[PDB]
């Protein structure tokens, strides 16, 4: 409830109260590889391409996403999840009394070239800085030389300063002197001239002063960063206050890929390379980098590596966040063109309703016409996609995956071994006039079918989804809430419409209203309920009996 | 039960518990027989009739398997189980470096070939493998030569080596040298070091070395199996690392009926055939190599073989597998043509209550064109392939036999007394003008009549199975639950639940559900039940009476 | 009852009574064995894998809780007791006048390097600490200088002193001093200027003197801590109150793996080795780390180790703390692979009601692809952590294990044999055609059958706890309470209740309720009662009839 006034009055007035309650989920997808470009030990949420394509520069994990949106022509390109396994740092130099420190993590920040240099027609600094890969290039000129300070009066002596802090160094005062005191100084700490286009109007509202600001791009640097003067003379001319650095940071601070920092004095210093840019090496195992996933919001994960132990690892992984309660699945294929015996040995190590296992690997029309052949784990991204794509409740069995060609074309006798065992499979479509490949089952590498809701990957899904927004909506509302006497028929409404809406969205199949009840007993809340499981198809049996018929007339 | 979630929570929460309870026999075939193909001593599962054939190459046992799944032309295709009885061995000789040792068992093996004749050109040995038999002949190249590295720093001169542990040739470090210092090394131990992919990364990284996958196989083999290179140079040489035995384990793991050993270094060596392929002898008793058909899920079981030996030891088998839990049935024929006194004395030798004797042999069309003329044995083949292909309680009296001919054809009195004696029969049916052949009875050897359940087939089939199952599901369900009062109620439940789909399915004929009695008391459940089981009729009598009707008008 | 107020009024006035009553069994299992951490001799309590692992670092006994958390996938895991055989120490190092010493027990401390620098901007020293082992490495840079205080006034000299007591060995009072007196007196030894800021605050009252907070802010410390100080000029000077004692505890108390303790006067010293790891001695009798347990309220608790001694020491423990209220329970396992009559032995050895002998041992699979083949005392572990997860009165009878594989593949007759003689065994069914591992009886070594309390595990843990909670419970309301008149009745009820609420959750059959009977007679609670005990199932016996049915038409 919303009060209005939120200050109450004892005078006799009239009081209004109101309540906007009333008036008013994604299934994220993750994915681990190697890239050219981003940061380590960080994840970045991906929907534009364009900032996919930004952030990793290129890699492995790029042409993952890009397959991943990819592979659900029929569906929503939603949110992904990214991270770059690679240990990169940036390139970065010391010259001319300035730290130089690039953006760009990796190999690729070498490239970088900046460079210094002073203009004579102006008395101004010059600045350049040039990344060659994305062919960047910039010159800030005339860097420095924020206004002038002029004076019109006849006296013999016409000086003016800059003063300092001198607990911190940093530009207090701008003192304006006539004869051999003053007429008057800008405080810079604290007042009404803590920008100096204040300072360059007074003093152009001066009866015998005048300034202006430089036009080369609006400065308005903040008057703190100002350089010192001591008894500059104004009447030779219009003397600049020229604040080079402050005016070097504010003009690219967000700007370009390089930052700049002191180093003591500043000098300018030639066109020249960075150093130190460096990708690492990856570490053993990949468990520490999972723990950044841990509260992020997901439930698929592919992780771009077909080595098991990065399997184990990922398995591990995702069994203690179900355990904690944020339930995650991964997809894995076993490498290149791998035979049978392998992938059992894959199956019999992994064996966890969580994970489940890819075998085929074949070659995709990229967008940019390779041909490009991927192994396994690149089409368990693309089952990924396909599957954060599909409603919940849904199944990837039977649904197109638009590959263009297979490593491993395979027999009835074969599919129904790899169906059998726990392995994902596909089948190449060839009695259709339109020959294709379509997904032949969404089994798990655990392998009995007494519980379906481990055994199938949807029901699992439908499952884990449900208890969760139960679980999340539950606490959030009736947990701190009064136990009043209408508590319990509350929450018998509330369970009944989630589980209408689920109904409506055809997340489950039907529920009885009969089986809802609460209990109600101390600090506690016991309720009995009952839902019948949302499935999918997987079996049809058809009987056709012809009989005959007699005709009259 | 599951609760969710896993982990206890002590601060305010919400607590769910999933309950997935509730809501989740193939009567197979087996035979035994010789073989051209297929290890020794090694059971097998038989789906399609291609598999079979390049397991089992040819012989009595794939038109044994043949005329299983041709006896029932209205009934599918069952799944069988097949083994070799003969002791074969495989070819196996010692060329170059190396122990060769074929995976075919028989004297049909020693035609394989074995040669790594260098092809100089691409610097790589040229591994031809040869099967004249299986119209095996392909060439395999590329072994050796993995990746290229190469050399182009400012010294003088650059070495290169890769140690090993020399106890084992193991190889532990790849060390790049200039001189006798090291640029830089990267131990081959435990890590990302562990394959060649990190290696090339590596090197690729630094500015004086190259590192790229040749396009002579992508094999990635691992950094352990690599070769031991002592100093070489590289200034000149884009140096081939080879790892020739890495390289044979990589592309020849899954490729040909060739396997290989190290008693050395690999060198080329002539296309050599291998030797000591044997078929082997028989065994003294079958009863070992039945053993092997223990567990493995069979109910019907015919030897290929006519001998009175092997058929006393399948009956002492088949004895020795029911009493223990895993119920089976025998049938047996006796060779071509013999008379009704050798049907009996065998009948009396053998005597008992799981076997069975088929009287008739005759002509079958194979798929080959042959007309084969077989023993009364692959009759029996024929007859369990049609009881395969029936439902649990079902006979195969009067039901057709599908064969082009017969050596015997029995009047009516030599049919009844081999049925009178215990000893299955076939006629020949020339009331219609569609003649056709089909079994009069399914009478097992214990000759007892009185007694239906051991003298039919059917009954006893029915009997078997519904003990079996019933006693597995109540071994699985209820021991180790609690004694409680709603006990005896749900194993009430339970058995009523199963009678009822039993019954369903026609496999009982009805049960009084008011007399299921269960009593509960400590550790011990008493549980009493009728059920009135499925027969099959085998005599109508008809009392057709005549009378005379007066009509009116 | 609470009266409000609690002492009595005796004006006219309204008196309040209000009663608060009536408004208002976990089970554990514990583990001993060794580790690269944890101290000795101390009962550690473990909710979460990941505490586990930071407290123990690695060695057997992580992997015997992360087996007993991973033998229970349906269960919740419940909290684990853990302790270390091994006497270890800590690292240390009288380097300088600072006794330097390690949190982490064990030789792995050794590793620690620690070494301090200085900073002359801040007239401050630095501390860094270097344990790379867990990726620890930090600097204390700019230790001590609180607050500053600086000089604004009209005198000739301005000095401030800390002075040193030597009856407390500590600084005792702070006092700005000038020339021969005292500006102002700020006293340490009480008052309200135990803390800094007080100092602070108060320095400001004088014109002449004002103080301000060091720029690194956030210390606070007592100012019983500080620095011997003795009329140091601030006439000029912004010098900074060192305080280097109260910042060395701040900055290493909690922080890190290191503490800090003076033996001697503070210096800095360079970077040197900690030294005294000691992992220590395995004493031969564990009975000095069994009786260093109390009432936590652990049950079960298997030793890792497959010595007799050790056995022995546990039943002799586990039979004294029942026999002392504590009822527990030990399961033991030996080696790898031991014969029958080994085990025989074994079981003869012990002959104890509270210890179960298991027969079989096995391979495991981890989360970091650990193939780990581990003795048989590991699984005994693992049917702990089982039976942990099962609820109060349940068995371990026909559960599966989860094991990957077993060394010893016990036949029917063969676990007769052990069954007979009192010792779990394992079993690999081959009877399902989904083979799978499993519990075969949860039977004891003790081996009077007609005892089925001591026999039987689950009837003897059910009997336990039902009598420790009534005797609890009766002795914590009732028992030992001023003697009334009224009290026979009220205890009825409570019995009543508490055998209702026992028979709810399915730890009791059943109870006559009308039998209950309470008699009292001055202090003596004279009970007497009935109860039908909780059992499962292990024998079903089916009496199957076959009978004829007749039908007309």
């Amino acid at each position: 409830v919303e009060p209005f006034p939120r200050r109450p009055i004892t005078r006799p007035h009239a009081s209004i109260e109101v309540d906007t309650s009333g008036i008013g989920s994604e299934k994220v997808f993750c994915l681990i590889g190697q890239a050219e470009g981003g940061e380590p030990n960080t994840v970045y949420e991906l929907r534009n391409y364009s900032q996919a394509k930004r952030l990793f520069r290129s890699g492995e994990l790029l042409d993952a996403i890009e397959l991943a949106w990819g592979s659900n022509p029929n569906y929503t390109a939603g949110r992904i999840l990214a991270m770059r396994i690679e240990d990169a740092k940036p390139a970065s130099a010391e010259i001319g009394g300035l730290k130089i420190t690039s953006k760009i993590y990796g190999n690729v920040a070498n490239n970088i070239q900046v460079g210094l240099e002073k203009n004579t027609l102006s008395d101004s600094l010059r600045l350049r800085v040039i990344f060659q890969d994305d062919r960047f290039n910039e010159v800030y000129d005339n860097i420095g030389n924020i206004f002038t300070i002029k004076y019109k009066g006849e006296e013999a002596n016409a000086t003016f300063s800059v003063e300092h802090d001198e607990e911190t160094q940093k530009a207090s005062r701008l003192v304006l002197k006539v004869g051999d005191q003053e007429v008057k100084s800008y405080d810079l700490t604290g007042g009404a001239y803590d920008y100096t286009n204040a300072i360059i109007t007074d003093i152009n509202q001066l009866p015998d002063f005048e300034a202006k600001l430089s036009p080369f791009g609006d400065k308005n640097l903040e008057s703190s960063k100002l350089d010192k003067i001591e008894n500059a003379n104004i009447k030779d001319k219009a003397v600049y206050v020229k604040a080079v650095f402050g005016d070097l940071e504010k003009q690219t601070a967000y700007n370009g890929i390089v930052s700049f920092e002191q180093l003591k004095t500043i000098e300018p210093f030639e066109l020249t390379k960075l150093k130190g840019g460096t990708n690492g090496e990856p570490p053993a195992t990949w468990a520490d980098k999972l723990d950044k996933f841990a509260h992020e919001g997901g439930y698929y994960i592919v992780p771009l590596s077909s080595k098991q132990s990065v399997h184990a690892e990922v398995a591990s992984f995702v069994k203690e966040r179900s355990d904690a309660g944020e339930p995650m699945r991964a997809i894995v294929g076993g490498g290149f063109n791998e035979s049978k015996e392998q992938l059992f040995g894959r199956q019999a190590s992994l064996s966890n309703p969580r994970v489940s296992l890819v075998a085929n690997s074949g070659t995709f029309v990229m967008d940019d016409g390779r041909k490009n052949h991927v192994p396994a784990y690149m089409v368990a991204v693309a089952l990924g996609g396909l599957a954060s794509g599909l409603e919940i409740g849904e199944s990837i069995t039977f649904k197109p995956l638009r590959v263009s060609s297979l490593d491993q074309i395979y027999e009835s006798i074969d599919l129904d071994e790899l169906n059998e065992n726990g392995i994902i499979s596909i089948e190449f479509v060839r009695n259709r006039t339109n020959t294709f490949f379509r997904i032949v089952d969404d089994v798990t590498t655990f392998n009995d079918k007494s519980d379906p809701v481990k055994a199938e990957m949807a029901v699992g899904e439908a499952n884990d989804f449900l208890v969760s927004e139960l679980k999340v909506q539950l606490e959030d509302q009736f947990i701190g809430t009064r136990t009043i006497n209408t508590s319990a028929s509350i929450i018998k409404d509330f369970i009944q419409s989630y589980l209408g809406r689920k109904k409506r969205d055809n997340e489950i199949q039907d529920f009885p209203a009969e089986d809802v009840q609460v209990i109600v007993e101390g600090n506690e809340a016991r309720i009995s309920m009952t839902v019948y499981p949302i499935r999918s198809f997987k079996k049809i049996s058809v009987s056709l009996v012809y009989k005959q018929q007699t005709l009259q007339a």
